[PDB]
């Protein structure tokens, strides 16, 4: 019964709320990675800042879904933001592997929401996902996979010199 | 039998002509609103200019469909532009309510055309509607709904001071 | 057993983690307020943006505690960020009243942490709280109290014109 | 019996003189490190310059205590500046480990002086230490610990390539 609401299915409204929870969850996981790489016994500042920037990106993605919900006449419903799966992230390779899996999880949720929007015949929601989320997801997954290939090349996890070189030349 | 025509169904060609008629109809309705708010016994110039700008926007939307028709090899067929439903628009709240309904009518026609384009497997027409029309429609509907909420807050229709304040602070 | 750790009590390390949880909780509450005032049936955009900016400020405060933890050789430990107390915030006056109470809650936690830092004879932590948190808290509480006084003056909650005027002249 | 003296305990005056001796001692130790890394058989110029800059910083810290002593009406009393503990510093890792211990020694003296100032109820001296010394100490200790973690990662002391890479990418 919002005066603006048109062609917006209740199931899509709910799925949008779940999606923005997941973006906040992803933001929090990257926050955790930032703090781990900033530890004095880890001390890879370029890596830390990479994850810090990703944390802000994911928060922005969540805010964009809140704005979207309101534009369509749906109602934002928030739930707890669950803490990350780990308290410590091992090393740059383990963290990047976790980041790749997180990005693929977020991507799968976006594709699932696109499929729901398709089934409910909601082209505005389809366009929004395609224009604002799906391409950035593919780019981010490609970036992280490329990093993982380089970290393996550099001899991670055992090769500390390799880890240092990555921090100084791949995320500088 | 246009040399450029490819994957363009006769039903979509006809629906595009009907859509650009409706954009011209919407333009004319907003023209009428501009003239009403410019009356010396109405005299809400910021509101009048808001509607005047919307009238030009809708005309541009019509022209874009004419260009689209030709790009696909369809043929522009014009029909009369029907005069607006009312000759006078009451006050800012009544006008905005009429504008909201008009915008939702235009939006429904765009969504119907997108569904036809989907059924005829015409991704160029789908993309055109998504990229050029559907998002602006959602933004415009949200803007007008927000205005209506504020006009009600301000005590319209009875509260003339409220109407004055809206003209001076919401469409300045 | 961090190599950098000096004069940093385990209880202060734990209290810093709890404090940065509370800053994230406060950020999330302000996010919720932003989304409520952006609703088409609420539509007070200046108020919404005020709360959105406060949400980002609180997130920055949390990040600063993460950096602080690491600088002292403590270890960041994250917990779930609990969803806000309410899903809808009534009106500008109710929201500002909730904001005042939230700010006083955060302030009390900061003062409690300062007292713990005092008891553990940790002048670096005392200075950090005084220089980076306690003054901004007093300023923010004063700002919100001033707003509440003005919203009451303007006749909230009943006086919708008053609410409109505040949005247009106090948070413009 | 200085005309300016107020609320300045004789024990704090004496402790300030001892503190500025220790800053000069720290300056001299870093001078020694600069000269060692500038040796033709050591030849790590970026590391050498890092230590040279730290030597000047510590001298400035000493001068600031002299100015402070006079501002409070105490009397500067100088003692010999003892030569550093070592004549040669092994390698970048050994030097950084010595630097970390020196920084923690200076920090402990500053915290001890803050405790004395607290016991003598001297808030001006407390503020001075907090504002001018204690935060820079925490930052410097964190910087050196981060370096040590990276030097170990790079395989020091055995890995000469690692040592070269640190000089070229961490203190450039
Ligand atoms: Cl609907
Ligand atoms: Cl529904
Ligand atoms: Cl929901
Ligand atoms: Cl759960
Ligand atoms: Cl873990
Ligand atoms: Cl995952
Ligand atoms: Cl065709
Ligand atoms: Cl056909
Ligand atoms: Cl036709
Ligand atoms: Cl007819
Ligand atoms: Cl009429
Ligand atoms: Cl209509
Ligand atoms: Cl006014
Ligand atoms: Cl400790
Ligand atoms: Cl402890
Ligand atoms: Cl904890
Ligand atoms: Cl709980
Ligand atoms: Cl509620
Ligand atoms: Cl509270
Ligand atoms: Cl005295
Ligand atoms: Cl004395
Ligand atoms: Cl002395
Ligand atoms: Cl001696
Ligand atoms: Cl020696
Ligand atoms: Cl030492
Ligand atoms: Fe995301
Ligand atoms: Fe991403
Ligand atoms: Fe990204
Ligand atoms: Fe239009
Ligand atoms: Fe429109
Ligand atoms: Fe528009
Ligand atoms: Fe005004
Ligand atoms: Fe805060
Ligand atoms: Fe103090
Ligand atoms: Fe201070
Ligand atoms: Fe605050
Ligand atoms: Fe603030
Ligand atoms: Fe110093
Ligand atoms: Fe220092
Ligand atoms: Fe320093
Ligand atoms: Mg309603
Ligand atoms: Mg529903
Ligand atoms: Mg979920
Ligand atoms: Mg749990
Ligand atoms: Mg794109
Ligand atoms: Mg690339
Ligand atoms: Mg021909
Ligand atoms: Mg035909
Ligand atoms: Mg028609
Ligand atoms: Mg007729
Ligand atoms: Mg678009
Ligand atoms: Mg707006
Ligand atoms: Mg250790
Ligand atoms: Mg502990
Ligand atoms: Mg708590
Ligand atoms: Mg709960
Ligand atoms: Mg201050
Ligand atoms: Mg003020
Ligand atoms: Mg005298
Ligand atoms: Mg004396
Ligand atoms: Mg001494
Ligand atoms: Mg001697
Ligand atoms: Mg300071
Ligand atoms: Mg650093």
């Amino acid at each position: 019964v919002s005066q603006v609401r048109q062609n917006y299915h209740s199931d899509c409204e709910a799925a949008v709320n779940r999606m923005l929870n997941l973006e906040l969850y992803a933001s929090y996981t990257y926050s955790s990675m930032y703090a781990f790489f900033d530890r004095d016994d880890v001390a890879l500042h370029n890596v830390a800042e990479f994850f810090k920037e990703n944390s802000h990106e994911e928060r922005e993605h969540a805010e964009k879904f809140m704005k979207y919900q309101n534009k369509r006449g749906g109602r934002v419903v928030l739930q707890d933001i669950k803490k990350p799966e780990r308290d410590e992230w091992g090393n740059t390779l383990e963290a990047m592997q976790a980041a790749l899996q997180l990005e693929k999880t977020v991507n799968q949720a976006l594709l699932d929401l696109h499929k729901l929007a398709t089934d409910k015949v909601d082209p505005h929601l389809c366009d929004f996902l395609e224009s604002e989320y799906l391409e950035e997801q593919v780019k981010d997954i490609k970036r992280i996979g490329d990093f993982i290939t380089n970290l393996k090349r550099l001899g991670l996890p055992e090769n500390g010199m390799g880890e240092y070189l990555f921090d100084k030349h791949s995320v500088k």
